[PDB]
């Protein structure tokens, strides 16, 4: 533990044994100051331009967290390649976290000359929620990853979290959380932190689309022993009579034969085309959406539940609200363009569940009588009914990994609606923070707190490392299977590398499922 | 491991154990920093001036690698003196490596005032790839080199590779290497890095010239008695005829004997003077080249296979792309003269290769008959034949050492074509660089990458100890031999030292075929 | 199949140390005569550098 | 007996892959008649290593 | 497979009336090149003597 | 011989002297009753297939 010695070593690497995988990643970060060391306040009002449905309240913490909840922070595109191409499922086992080699520094600015000079004897202040007694912010999807290329330097995101709110305004059981009234570790130069964590069991994540459909799991040659009603009108002429009339199911008739299980569920949502001649011409992205009331409030169901984008040949359309939208690069963040955007498509969970834009059946209506005619009528949402499959949705080379399931009283299938490893106790979150140092304070004394401070900042390392557990193919299929491959022929720039100003660039999402299994 | 203690010693000394030698090198580097830490994609197009021949697509790093493969970084001029003259081969047989002394320095610019500050807790990254899972840059005879004088200071080069190309574009099979996915170990100052090779079985290198030729290995006094035919035409007069007539070989037809072997491959070159009036008056450098076509690209046969450069009293010719060319001291990049070059000269191989400007020999052509002469055919160039013997190319003390074989199927005698050492394992590359330290990042959050850093530099020490194995010398010769010698008469500078501003300079390329061995 | 190939195998960066013979006849003008020059190789001539 | 792939390419590389679309016959099957036909030949040299 | 190499020879007979008139034994003879010497490539590589 | 097109015949060309190819075989020449034994390979670098 000193000055001239180095705390760690540069760890990234990735090993496949087998039935296993470890994979490590290091990158180098760097924090700033947040707030000027204050705790503050933030809320929105129904008054000026804001409405019911986006108010908030809650505060901003100086503190800074670490989010690494996202696939390609530990796997390379490589490597990606290698596990969708030869597993059925794969689950996480256990991690391991370390921060080293931290550096303070102090930066004066006097009449635009800029200093920046080493300060060794200042500290930073990190631990870990393991008993989960704060807001959980990550699985909400935001910002602020590792980068996915190791050569960056990135920047510590901030926290901060949400209460309960009436309009602007706090309640009775509103909460304030001091992050400084947990127990921290403080770090000079020449010290290190670290710790372990385990994963509970978790089901696999099926990595592989249904070579077989619901409704075709019969035998093509062999009739059935079992009827159904097939006629009441006699067919002689004029003369149409009632009757009762019976037939069995077989090769020819493969739609009224008796079957044993259900789809999906499904909760409808509206359709919309890329062609945008095909459209209609009025604004309908909010009016028209699928959305869910809770507190007097419209949010939007986004993306929903697990459903499939389109059928056959209608590659064009997509649910407004339905599916993950991921960014090129250099998109901007309001009104981007469709060619700076990438659609994911879901249509390998068609074979069990329902398409999103279409209903999921007709059930009756009145009851019939000689001198009333049977209506019908559609169904648009269908909860859960007895003898239901159906499948999740995909996760992404750029998706998120786990998310926290709320510690209520009951739930329903606790997957995450948008994809990966629904986790009651995930991996704990990792608060940094410099510690505050104060200028020269008065010769007299004087009871208000000290608001001149010197200002800086902090770099580093952080090494993350985790191991997974896989699930290997046995299928004894004859042809062959569908493989991610590249592409073949000449082009500008290689794809999933650097451009010759040196911006790594991802081009396309990158599914998971490849290879096929029989229902 | 403090920052008041030095973490080496200055090792520079050679030792001499009857059937070894160690000798050790000692320098000073320094390392800037690179594309300012970025990783870019350099590429040439066929569009402008350019032409198919000299298309390249590949990438360039920010790192910096360490090429010591080259004879003199490890032998005094006087040591190479004891080599040449006392030995009859030598080979290598493992080397050690060591870095320390670390200083990790910044330069900060203010109105033109440049200061240069200490930075104690700044960090280098340095690994060797011993896996080869790298391009392999070193043996393509390229600068940065160890210095030959020892009180010199130098700088390391970059690295950057190359992959397929189709004009200036990828294509499907091209590959990103990203050296940050390496296991890599960080030095503060006080820290070291050292490891440990040893080199394979490889045969010796001929350090001798025959002194005997292929078609003069026979007994001056005895005759054959083995046949050839000698006469088909009599002699009488007008009236010549056909006739069969047989003689043996002897001691004044000797180019008529029976002989076992044959000379070495050829693969003929174009005849140039040094002497300016005897070439021809037009540019042929480029349209008269010995080339070899792969790829629709005409490239270089440079310096091609090892073969004699001229026969006797014809000093004044070489081949035009056939011999090793080295420079003089402050000679140009662009249009040197011939008085600024040192050309080397291959004519010891004499006795078994044949001579890179003439033809191999004379082959038929047709068949003869009554009403039909006989034809003959040059053949120029020569592949392969039962019963070739031959010799490698000479090493120089400005020469490199070793180069990698390439992994393919097949190889036909894998020595380098300019000299040394083939190698199926070489000594593995050594990367350096410093690690990014960021400047002031913004108050609020943004998602981009940091590219505002502190410009840095580093600087410190290497050592390089390689142990050589040698083969001495036990002949029965009875005269004296040729062996090297320093020039006699007086002179205004001493030969391989400084001048009188401090400059380091080689007056003339040395050899090491001194010795002679019979065949 | 190899992503490299035979004459493609050295750095882009950094010119050679070993000369090669690049010019034989002067471009004044009219009166072009005999001469000998040489040059390095480098990053825009690699047709023309040594290879093993 | 196999040689492992053992590199560090980050990009992905070039797979051997079944035609996505639709057709009229499962390629590597048989056909109505029953008589097994092989499409097209099938290399081995897919995946890369440097010189 | 391939067949051996080849070093082609000239060809004579020994019924003398087929052989032309001419004296062809050193200037017609498949030789080597070694150091400005013509050697005669003697016997030369193993091939065959003549076909059926 | 050369690359044959629409307007162009393809021509051949003979070869009188071929090296070693991937694939070949042979045999070697044959010994005799008064023919020699033994003879010593030359102390050399390399050599292909030494056999006198």
């Amino acid at each position: 533990d000193g000055v001239g010695s180095s705390s760690g070593n540069w760890h990234c690497d990735s090993t496949w044994l087998g039935d296993r995988v470890i994979t490590t990643s290091t990158r180098t970060w760097a924090l700033p100051t947040y707030n000027n060391h204050l705790y503050k306040q933030i809320s929105n009002g129904t008054s000026g331009g804001a409405t019911n449905d986006n108010t908030y309240f809650g505060y901003s913490t100086p503190w800074g967290y670490f989010d690494f909840n996202r696939f390609h922070c530990h796997f390379s595109p490589r490597d990606w390649q290698r596990l969708i191409n030869n597993n059925w499922g794969f689950r996480p086992k256990r991690l391991s976290f370390k921060l080293f080699n931290i550096q303070v520094k102090e930066v004066t600015q006097n009449e635009g000359t800029k200093t920046i000079a080493n300060n060794l004897t200042s500290t930073i202040q990190v631990f870990t929620d393991s008993e989960y007694q704060l807001p959980y912010v990550l699985g909400s999807a935001h910002q602020g990853c590792l980068p996915p290329f190791p050569a960056d330097v990135f920047m510590i995101p901030q926290y901060g979290y949400l209460t309960l709110n009436n309009g602007s305004q706090a309640v009775g059981r509103s909460s304030f959380y001091c992050l400084e009234y947990f127990p921290s570790q403080m770090l000079r130069t020449g010290n290190n932190f670290q710790f372990t964590y385990t994963f509970e069991d978790v089901p696999f994540h099926s990595s592989y689309a249904h070579s077989q459909s619901l409704d075709r799991l019969m035998n093509p040659l062999i009739d059935q022993y079992l009827y159904y009603l097939s006629r009441t009108q006699t067919t002689g002429g004029t003369a149409n009579t009632q009757t009762l009339g019976f037939s069995q199911g077989g090769p020819n008739t493969m739609a009224n034969q008796a079957k044993n299980w259900l789809p999906g569920p499904c909760y409808r949502q509206q359709r919309v085309s890329t062609t945008t001649g095909q459209n209609n011409n009025s604004n309908f992205a909010w009016t028209a959406g699928t959305k869910y009331h809770l507190n007097g409030r419209n949010s939007l169901a986004n993306p929903g539940i697990a459903m499939a984008t389109h059928k056959d040949d209608e590659e064009r359309f997509f649910p407004s609200n339905g599916i993950l939208i991921f960014g090129k690069q250099n998109a901007a963040r309001d009104n981007a363009d469709y060619s700076d955007v990438m659609l994911t498509s879901e249509e390998e969970i068609k074979t069990t569940n329902p398409v999103a834009t279409e209903e999921y059946g007709i059930v009756a209506d009145n009851l019939q009588q000689q001198n009333t005619a049977p209506q019908i009528g559609t169904v648009n949402s269908q909860g859960a009914l007895p003898g239901m499959v159906w499948q999740n949705r995909d996760v992404y080379l750029q998706g998120p990994i786990w998310a926290k399931i709320p510690h209520t009283d009951g739930n329903f299938h606790p997957s995450p609606l948008m994809g990966g490893f629904g986790l009651k106790h995930p991996p704990p979150q990792i608060l940094i923070k410099n510690t505050p140092v104060p200028a020269d304070p008065p010769t007299t004394f004087n009871q208000s707190k000290l608001n001149s401070f010197i200002t800086q900042y902090s770099t580093g390392q952080v090494s993350v490392e985790i191991e997974w557990e896989l699930q290997k193919e046995n299928s004894k299929r004859w042809n062959p299977e569908i493989q991610y491959t590249s592409n073949y022929y000449k082009s500008t720039s290689v794809d999933f590398a650097v451009n010759t100003e040196g911006v790594y660039s991802e081009p396309r999402p990158i599914g998971t499922r490849y290879l096929t299994r029989n229902l």
